[PDB]
């Protein structure tokens, strides 16, 4: 292909362990998940990745990632930016639910659904919910592009697909066609929405996408940055298809 | 009136070893990761709310800045890191132990080498033990200025002349804006920015010496000069003493 870039998923946290939907909340990596972070970093320093620059979300542990993983490539100084526009899809009322108990109590298909779908939008998430203060009152969010009270309340994969195609359009992509080579630093479902969109991939073909954490997915592109075949995890394909299947029976019981 | 912070990095292996590290890009050891965690404590104390950070190329200014971020879940700040902040390039003298420089040419000669202004250190020549890692880095190959017009060997006097472009062109008009910003940079790169913000003489700034790990206390006019003297955060006596440690690397015993 004409270029390539590389996009993954942040390591581990402590609600991807306790299976608790995060989203918006701004939890950070645990220990598994630094160490995750560092094997990307290994992974990429072995097929000699040289990075231009790197785009995060505003959420830690997708800069912490990107900083672990600059580090084990030696390329700390490599300029990095960061937008709301990159952040997990807004999981609204469910963030801080455990999903394997919602797969209990609403049944795995239901479950699926929510997390899957392209179309549907959880609940907002009100004011009265256990982690909104925590997140609306942070100073983030009183400098992005638009003002705290136009931010989402929930976000279904097409509304975050809405949000951060902008981001590709203005700010990535322009660089990708100028032959840098751009790291991007992201979530599962912020990262499942640019893939659909990279992959012209159906509404109905992304619901079956599930990303691994803390493992490197290359996407070669072409003069059009249209993707010339499926997105590629760099690694042991065994081992990542196993970490797919971790994150898929999280909503199974 | 406006103020900012500017700090020097805590200790690299090299630093109870007593040897010039300057351009070589050493990491933080373990006391100096914790010496930017202290910082980053002290600051959050004050709430302190940055808006940018501006650091060297090299990564131990970068991983203190890391690591104060961390520590006031600021990690969202816009980070820009530039060659203009490196520490002051000690050429030849790289590597060499400043003890045994004083034993060898005197505790007079290594004064003026470590702290004048306009003496110059021997240039680094391509057969150097550090010439190598140093000339080879990327990051130095797409500075603002062509790897072979880098200089082989600065005087502080140098070093302003590279650095003070970078402060009246991309840092000082953020502080006219308002902005809170961080300076994670280096011994003589700091001593540097203090003699022209505080129109120290080229006399002057020889007894000047800055202790590593130590938040930097600085409030400028409307002309952005220095409404008065540079202080030290912390407990002034520890202050002093760290001061004289680093003013005893180069006398003899």
């Amino acid at each position: 292909s004409k270029y390539k870039l590389i996009m993954l998923r942040h390591g581990e946290g402590a609600w991807n362990k306790e299976n608790r939907f995060c989203s918006w909340v701004d939890q950070k990596l645990n220990s598994e998940g630094m160490e995750e972070a560092r094997n990307c970093g290994k992974q990429l320093k072995a097929l000699n990745f040289e990075f231009d620059l790197v785009f995060t979300s505003v959420l830690n542990r997708s800069i912490h990632t990107a900083w672990l993983i600059l580090e084990e490539l030696g390329q700390e100084w490599v300029p990095v930016e960061s937008s709301w526009r990159l952040n997990e899809r807004h999981y609204g009322a469910l963030i801080g639910l455990n999903r394997e108990q919602m797969a209990l109590n609403h049944g795995e298909e239901q479950v699926r659904l929510w997390r899957r779908s392209y179309n549907v939008t959880p609940p907002p998430i009100e004011e009265s919910h256990p982690y909104y203060q925590e997140i609306y009152n942070d100073r983030r969010y009183k400098v992005c592009d638009v003002p705290l009270d136009q931010l989402p309340r929930s976000e279904s994969l097409k509304d975050v697909l809405e949000r951060l195609l902008p981001y590709w359009n203005e700010r990535i992509a322009p660089e990708v066609l100028r032959g840098k080579t751009i790291l991007i630093s992201a979530h599962g479902n912020s990262s499942r929405a640019l893939l659909k969109h990279l992959e012209g991939i159906s509404d109905e073909d992304i619901i079956n996408i599930t990303l691994p954490t803390g493992v490197p997915i290359l996407l070669e592109l072409d003069e059009n940055l249209r993707a010339v075949g499926p997105h590629q995890f760099l690694g042991d394909q065994e081992a990542i298809q196993a970490a797919i299947k971790k994150v898929e029976d999280q909503g199974k019981v």
